[PDB]
C-alpha cells in the first residue's frame, strides 16, 4: 500500500464486496463472448450507479486448456492489484459450473479495434497509451509481477479514454532473484530470452513495451514471419535489423531500440532507475506524468459513455443459448 489512507480505503472496499452475493446483481448486457465464457455488464441492485464487468468462465474449458494455474494467478494478481492503470478485480464467486470475476467496467471500448480502424496512432496518441502501460508496469514490477501479455488487444479504455491492462492470464508473480520458464505469449511479442528458454523476468515486459510502441505507431509489430519459427528467428536477429519507417519519430525509434535490447539486463526500465528511466526518456519530454496519475491529462481519444449501463462501445451479442458446461468439482477453485 502507498500509505495508511490507501490501506484503509482498500480494506473498506474489500469488506463492502465480501458482503455481496451473486443475487445482488442485475445483468445489463454482454460485453464479450467466446469459448472461454462471457463478460457481462452487471448492475448492483442496491446502487444502480455501480456497474461492473463480470467475467463468467466455464470451468470445464479452463480444465481442458490446462489454465487452472493461470486463472488462479489472474485472480490473485488482479484482486491484489490497486492501480488506476489496471482493471480492478473486486472479488470472485463460484458455483459447480462457473467462476464469476467481478471487475471494474471499462466502458470506453477495446483499443485494438480503434487501432485497426485508424491504421495507426499518431505520436501523441501512442505516447499517452504507452504512458498508461508504463504506469501499470511500474506498479506490477514494484511487486515482482511480470505481465507477459502486452498487445493492443489487452488494453481497454474506460469512459474517459484512459487505458488499462486487462487479461492477466499469462501474468506471474516471480520470486526475488528467480526467473520463470514457461514459453507463452503472442509470438510477435515474445522476448528472445523466452524463445531461447533462458528464463525470463520483468524485463521481458520492457521488450513488449517496445513492440507495442512500434505496433501503435505503424499498425504492425516489427518482427513478423509467415510461421512462428521464422518470426522467432527474426526476433533473435534483433531490433537493429528492423527498418524504422520515417513515420516513427526519431525519439520514438530511439526509445523502441532501447526497450528491445537483445540482452534483458540492458533494457531501458531494467537499469539504474527502473521505470523512471523510461519516464525520463526524451520521447516523453513535455508529457505530464503527474497529470496522468492525477487524471487531469486529456486522453487522445474520447469515447462518450452516457451512463454506467451504456454498452454502445462494444459489439452486440445474442444472449447465451449454449448448453451448460459439465459440473467441475475437482476443487482447484477453493479460494474463489
Ligand atoms: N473489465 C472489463 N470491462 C470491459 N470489457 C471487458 C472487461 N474485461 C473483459 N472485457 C471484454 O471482454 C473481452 C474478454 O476479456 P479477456 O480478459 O481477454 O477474457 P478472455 O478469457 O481472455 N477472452 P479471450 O481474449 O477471447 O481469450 C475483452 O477483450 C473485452 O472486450
Ligand atoms: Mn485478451
Ligand atoms: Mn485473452
Amino acid at each position: 500500500y502507498e500509505d495508511a489512507e490507501a490501506k484503509a480505503k482498500y480494506e473498506a472496499e474489500a469488506a463492502f464486496f465480501a458482503n455481496l452475493k451473486l443475487s445482488d446483481f442485475n445483468i445489463i448486457d454482454t460485453l464479450g463472448v467466446g469459448g472461454f465464457g462471457r463478460v457481462e455488464l452487471v448492475q448492483l441492485k442496491s446502487e444502480e450507479s455501480k456497474t461492473f464487468a463480470m467475467k463468467i468462465l466455464k470451468k470445464r474449458h479452463i480444465v481442458d486448456t490446462r489454465q487452472q494455474e493461470h486463472i488462479r494467478s489472474e485472480k490473485q494478481i488482479m484482486q491484489g492489484a490497486h492501480s488506476d492503470f489496471i482493471v480492478r478485480l473486486y472479488r470472485t464467486f463460484k458455483d459447480s459450473k462457473y467462476l464469476y470475476m467481478l471487475m471494474e467496467a471499462c466502458l470506453g471500448g477495446e483499443l485494438w479495434t480503434i487501432l485497426r480502424d485508424r491504421g495507426s496512432f499518431e505520436d501523441s496518441t501512442t505516447r499517452f497509451y504507452t504512458a498508461c502501460v508504463v504506469e501499470a508496469f511500474a506498479y506490477l514490477h514494484s511487486k515482482g509481477i511480470i505481465y507477459r501479455d502486452l498487445k493492443p488487444e489487452n488494453l481497454i479504455l474506460d469512459h474517459r479514454g484512459y487505458a488499462k491492462l486487462v487479461d492477466f492470464g499469462f501474468a506471474k508473480k516471480i520470486g526475488f532473484g528467480k526467473k520463470t520458464w514457461t514459453f507463452c505469449g503472442t509470438p510477435e511479442y515474445v522476448a528472445p530470452e523466452i524463445i531461447l528458454n533462458k528464463g525470463h523476468d520483468i524485463s521481458a515486459d520492457y521488450w513488449s513495451l517496445g513492440i507495442l510502441m512500434y505496433e501503435l505507431l505503424t499498425g504492425s509489430p516489427p518482427f513478423s514471419g509467415p510461421d512462428p519459427m521464422k518470426t522467432y528467428n527474426i526476433i533473435l536477429r534483433g531490433i537493429d535489423m528492423i527498418e524504422f519507417p520515417k513515420k516513427i519519430a526519431k525519439n520514438a525509434a530511439n526509445l523502441i531500440k532501447k526497450l528491445c535490447r537483445d540482452n534483458p539486463s540492458e533494457r531501458l526500465g531494467n537499469l539504474k532507475n527502473g521505470v523512471k528511466d523510461i519516464q525520463k526518456h526524451k520521447w516523453f519530454e513535455g508529457f505530464n506524468w503527474e497529470g496522468l496519475r492525477k487524471g487531469t491529462l486529456t486522453p487522445p481519444i474520447i469515447p462518450s459513455v452516457a451512463s454506467p449501463t451504456d454498452t454502445s462501445n462494444f459489439d452486440s451479442f445474442p444472449e447465451d443459448n449454449d448448453e451448460p458446461p459439465p459440473d467441475d468439482n475437482s476443487g482447484w477453485d477453493i479460494d474463489f
